């Protein structure tokens, strides 16, 4: 397990347009396209991304580079936010990985954010930083996912993956 895969569990792979669990354009592997209603505006959006005049449909190698720069990008917004890198540099690598992907689907501003939680995961103090993180919006709306994610900084392992 790593964060690719952990991500492609979590956010699956379409390779036609889709709206998320947000009700938002994506394609691929949970790529964000617009928050616009318009599919006209999400399919500028995808043929800017891809470099190409699509029909609203990809390749997996398309969807897939998507997802390498976008998992390229948490990381970048993690290293360049003063909040979410001290907590990641403290962290060991799977726990490393529970914070890319709660950047990955909410964004670096969201999860800096979570003030109260970063505190305990830098504090180590996991089972109290796992009950702080589920009182958010973010678990209420994907509890399983969250509940993933949550496990994962709880532990320090990739049991909430194994089996899937
Ligand atoms: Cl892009
Ligand atoms: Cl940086
Ligand atoms: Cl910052
Ligand atoms: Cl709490
Ligand atoms: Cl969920
Ligand atoms: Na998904
Ligand atoms: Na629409
Ligand atoms: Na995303």
């Amino acid at each position: 397990m790593n964060i690719f895969e952990m991500l492609r569990i979590d956010e699956g792979l379409r390779l036609k347009i889709y709206k998320d669990t947000e009700g938002y354009y994506h394609i691929g592997i949970g790529h964000l396209l617009t928050k616009s209603p318009s599919l006209n505006a999400a399919k500028s959006e995808l043929d800017k991304a891809i470099g190409r005049n699509t029909n609203g449909v990809i390749t997996k190698d398309e969807a897939e580079k998507l997802f390498n720069q976008d998992v390229d990008a948490a990381v970048r917004g993690i290293l360049r936010n003063a909040k979410l890198k001290p907590v990641y540099d403290s962290l060991d690598a799977v726990r490393r990985a529970a914070l890319i992907n709660m950047v990955f689907q909410m964004g670096e501003t969201g999860v800096a954010g979570f003030t109260n939680s970063l505190r305990m995961l830098q504090q180590k103090r996991w089972d109290e930083a796992a009950v702080n993180l589920a009182k958010s919006r973010w678990y209420n709306q994907t509890p399983n996912r969250a509940k993933r994610v949550i496990t994962t900084f709880r532990t320090g392992t990739w049991d909430a993956y194994k089996n899937l």
